[PDB]
């Protein structure tokens, strides 16, 4: 995909730039929008370290696809942290290109 692929390529850079406050705001918005049940919310919030909480959030991202990942990317743009400026096509671009063979490396 796109937002889930961006996460599955720069997960540790996202986890370094974002904080438990960004993660908590994402989880709170997801719970307010009923994208996460309390049963999964506690499994994503019982980890002993903030780094591992986001690692569990990123597993739930792959179950949902291009919606649960898109709000994490939107939360980063709303929090204007500048470390992630090469953002993906999360319906936020001024004019989206043809999105055909854009090319990729890691």
């Amino acid at each position: 995909g796109i937002a889930q692929q961006w996460i599955q390529s720069k997960r540790e850079d996202i986890v370094n730039q974002m904080t438990e406050a960004c993660l908590n705001q994402s989880l709170d918005a997801l719970l307010s929008r009923d994208l996460i049940m309390k049963e999964d919310y506690e499994l994503v919030s019982t980890k002993p370290t903030r780094t591992s909480k986001v690692r569990q959030l990123l597993d739930t991202t792959d179950i949902q696809g291009e919606e649960f990942a898109k709000v994490i990317v939107q939360k980063l743009k709303d929090n204007k942290q500048m470390g992630l400026q090469p953002y993906p096509e999360i319906l936020v671009v001024s004019r989206s290109p043809s999105l055909n063979l854009l090319q990729n490396k890691s």
